């Protein structure tokens, strides 16, 4: 079977077959479409087969399908999967499964860099200062002095589901969050309930509205260790904006390195649990939801005041125009101190020149428009206008339960 | 499957049991999501007229009743005697309301039980439609004082004899294609205005020239008509704060009146049903004026507030999009006319969303279009899961008249 998708400003028309080789399931059924929903042990019996497809797509793209090589590694993996219960990657097939969980990952706009990502075997570590120090060398080479890297680094996998090794942390660096007495939240919202385990854990806070919160890491199903990222190596950016000199004066900051690291890798029916990855920013990730979403730092309100707009009725659309303004700044202080960032408009542009080229050489590309389309001036950007289908591939990035939730604790 | 969407910025949490009475198909399976798809007999007619009717006696609070059940079989009887069947006139305007309710695309929808409905069925010419659609437009623009409104002309018979409106909306501009290669007016319309003129119309060739109706009466060769002017309520458009706006030369018109869907209610298709509500501003400020495939105005406005346009990462386009959408607002705000902002619109919109899981157990909605082409994440409806699914009676799509009819 083949599926057609359609650029409703271009009319270019994509067909789809890639979609055949899909396997998990969507959340959608028949009757119901799940597109906007956020989040809609394993034994010897399933996983072989989940090998060998993976190993079955590694030889076919290093052109060496049916080969020698390919069948003493479906035999080698299968011997070693009967006898110890589960198999080692090579570091080829490592490398191969992290790139194209980032190819597969419908919700990502920045795809088109997905073949130069920089992948860091940590594998051998066994304890949570090695996980620091593996986190510490991962965040100085992705930074590089402003000129951001693609990376990731791969921790063991999961063995019997109670030696995990986690990042309790959402993102490798992010700011604090304090729920006040009176109700209000100094810091970032988003954060507080992490925040509060980490003082738990014997955090000393400075109670700013940016501090960079600790590293809480988890080795081998051990309880998790308190870390303090090197404040040398963690890159921040004060916010200013070109004409407005009172903007500087918000005290503003965003940190350089986006690294998400509570998600999930799968590859060849193996689970990396603790695999944090980074790229670099978007401008409307920080600019529009960082900023701007009421459940965050939601400085709108304060941005209007100071430009003076008619903040008492909506169709002055005083919101729209501090958000703009707010996206500018962000842009132009992150450029003016050399740290990489993307507008919306180049990054849309881009994803449509990789989705068309994915369509080409691989027969589709799966996309989620509901995550592409950026969180401003949605339709002005070319994804808006196309058609795009979502389905999921493995290996895979897969969200995964916070570990506060699921850890048994050692005391 | 008793779902729940979380709102993500508030934390609400709403059931859904309403999906469980969902009939068509998605588009969607198991293995893929088609979510951003545009596009995805006697024995047939009884059981859809049943559902109907059902659904009908029951939000009269007479389910199950003598007159329940003899509706049925009058019904039944009709439709194994004449193949088909007519509806009450009371049953047409619970249908009409109830389409609307369901219209998973319609971020209106607050306002669907307070719909006018002008039963049309009486109507055997274009001349006879011509008429109806005059009382429609005025009724509905009422001085600028919009009021919502649809007109339903007969139902589909064998096919043959189709009611049809070849126009998408009642009152759109025309599009001409230029020797020199580009666009005058708009370019969305360029076919339709081609077959106008093919068709007869003299097309004085403006940027923003009315098109004529096309109207189309039980299966006929269709008819050319021109909406009397004073008619059609227009909305010269202009900046509170920038006075060269102005001299850009735009306006656009203050009744907007899809008129290319098919409504269906119990089994029956009505093939012509013009239906009317009033604008939200980035539907004209965003889509029809910014779209690159539309008016394209970015760049001159741009120009005239001396933007930066060397580079994206300026965000020209951004700050120029924010001031042609507040000139939109303002302009019809000025003179009177109708029109709901973006904010006010998705507010009232999860209001109604909240309206709906309480009394009635859910309300379907289709997120890619409920959330608007701007400043999508600072409006709540951005923040709200969203079941998507199909419920009778709808407003459904159709072919365009063009590459159907046997001339
Ligand atoms: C290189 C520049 C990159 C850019 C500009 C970029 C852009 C984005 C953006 C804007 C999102 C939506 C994030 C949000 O709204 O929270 C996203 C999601 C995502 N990205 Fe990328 N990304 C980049 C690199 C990467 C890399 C290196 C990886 C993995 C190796 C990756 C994997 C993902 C995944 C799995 C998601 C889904 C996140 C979720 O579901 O929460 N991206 N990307
Ligand atoms: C009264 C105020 C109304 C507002 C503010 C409103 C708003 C909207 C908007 C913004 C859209 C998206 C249209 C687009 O982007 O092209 C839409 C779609 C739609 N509306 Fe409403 N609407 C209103 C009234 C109505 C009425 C009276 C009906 C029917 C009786 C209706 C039925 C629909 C349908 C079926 C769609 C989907 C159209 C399509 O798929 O092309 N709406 N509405
Ligand atoms: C309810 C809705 O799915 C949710 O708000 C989504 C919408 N699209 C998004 N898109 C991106 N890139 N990031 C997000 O967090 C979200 N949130
Ligand atoms: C391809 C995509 O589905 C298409 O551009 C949609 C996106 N969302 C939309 N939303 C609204 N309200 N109106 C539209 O025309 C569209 N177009
Ligand atoms: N851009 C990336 C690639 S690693 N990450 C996305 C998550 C960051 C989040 N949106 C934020 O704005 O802090
Ligand atoms: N608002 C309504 C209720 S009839 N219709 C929407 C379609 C109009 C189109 N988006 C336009 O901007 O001209
Ligand atoms: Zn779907």
């Amino acid at each position: 079977r083949f599926l057609k998708v359609k650029n409703w400003e271009t009319d270019v028309v994509l067909t789809d077959t890639l979609h055949l080789k899909s396997t998990l399931e969507t959340g959608c059924t028949e009757h119901i479409c799940m597109g906007s929903i956020m989040l809609p042990v394993r034994t010897k019996d399933q996983l072989f087969p989940l090998a060998k497809e993976f190993l079955d797509q590694y030889y076919s793209s290093i052109k060496r399908f049916g080969s020698k090589a390919h069948m003493d590694r479906l035999e080698e993996v299968n011997k070693e999967i009967e006898s110890t219960s589960t198999y080692q990657l090579k570091d080829t097939e490592l490398i191969y499964g992290a790139k194209h969980a980032w190819r597969n990952a419908s919700r990502c706009v920045g795809r088109i860099q997905w073949s130069k990502l920089q992948v860091f075997d940590a594998r051998d570590c066994t304890t949570a200062h090695g996980m620091f120090n593996y986190i510490c060398n991962h965040v100085k080479y992705a930074t590089n002095k402003g000129n951001l890297r693609s990376a990731i680094t791969i921790f063991p996998q999961r063995t019997d589901g109670k030696h995990d090794f986690r990042v309790w942390n959402s993102q490798l660096i992010r700011y604090a969050g304090y729920k006040q007495p009176d109700g209000s939240t100094l810091g970032d919202p988003a954060n507080v309930q992490f925040t509060e385990i980490c003082i738990q854990q014997g955090w000393k806070a400075p109670r700013g509205r940016f501090d960079v919160l600790p590293l809480l890491l988890q080795a081998n199903g051990n309880d998790p260790e308190l870390f303090q990222i090197p404040p040398e190596l963690v890159l921040e950016v004060p916010i200013r904006h070109p004409k407005f000199d009172w903007f500087k004066d918000l005290g503003l900051k965003w940190y350089g390195l986006p690294a998400v690291s509570n998600m999930l890798l799968e590859i060849g029916g193996l689970e990396f649990s603790a695999c944090p990855f980074s790229g670099w920013y978007m401008g409307t990730e920080i600019g529009v939801r960082d900023y701007c979403d009421n459940s965050r730092y939601n400085i709108l309100e304060e941005v209007a005041k100071k430009m003076d707009l008619d903040m008492r009725k909506t169709s002055s659309l005083w919101k729209d125009q501090a958000l703009v303004e707010i996206n500018i700044a962000v842009l132009y202080s992150f450029q003016s101190d050399k740290v990489t960032i993307v507008d919306h408009h180049s990054a849309t542009e881009s994803f449509i020149k990789h989705m068309e080229n994915e369509y080409r050489c691989r027969g589709g590309c799966p996309a989620d428009w509901v995550w592409i389309v950026p969180p401003m001036s949605g339709s002005i950007t070319p994804v808006f206008h196309q058609e795009m289908l979502n389905y999921r591939l493995t290996p895979s990035f897969e969200y995964q339960p916070d570990p506060w939730n699921t850890h048994v604790w050692k005391g």
